[PDB]
């Protein structure tokens, strides 16, 4: 584990992370996809061998020795708010199990079911609070990656507010 487990946020491409493993915002079919998934596909295409996995689950595939944790959040266009909320919490619980299993000291994580799977709604708080619920009991350093300047501020505020 990390000597003093922390949460941090950075505004940049998760493909350039400085962590021991990465969480992909995957689709269920292990396709290259869009947004974070497409960036992950360019950087670690070898990790898409047999990466298909159901909604609400995570599946780790190594790129060399670098673990890519494919986490499938729900697409809120298809799920009800209630069922989507349940599957989004579940995906993050499965990420925490894999991060623990791998024994990493740090993980790079995007906010699942924001962007294309958000169903046109702002889900920063929903997604971040499910991330915290799952990762709080882990001792890895967690680095959250985002692209929007206002989201960076709001994620930073949410981290600092619980300190
Ligand atoms: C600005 C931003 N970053 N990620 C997102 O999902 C959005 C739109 C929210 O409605
Ligand atoms: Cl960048
Ligand atoms: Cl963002």
């Amino acid at each position: 584990g990390a000597m003093a487990p922390s949460y941090r946020v950075k505004r940049m491409d998760i493909a350039k992370n400085d962590e021991e493993c990465v969480v992909n915002a995957a689709n269920p079919r292990g396709l290259p996809g869009d947004g974070v998934c497409k960036a992950v596909y360019k950087k670690w295409p070898e990790s898409f061998k047999n990466s298909a996995t159901p909604v609400g689950t995570a599946k780790t595939v190594m790129c060399g020795t670098y673990p890519v944790i494919h986490a499938v959040g729900p697409n809120f266009s298809n799920y009800t708010e209630s069922e989507g909320d349940r599957e989004l919490a579940a995906a993050y619980r499965e990420v925490a199990k894999e991060v623990t299993r791998l024994g990493v000291n740090s993980v790079a994580i995007p906010l699942l079911s924001t962007g294309v799977y958000s169903g046109g709604k702002d889900r920063l708080t929903q997604s971040l609070n499910h991330l915290f619920t799952a990762m709080d009991s882990t001792d890895a350093d967690v680095v959250i990656y985002c692209r929007d300047k206002e989201w960076e501020k709001k994620i930073s505020e949410a981290i600092q507010m619980r300190t």
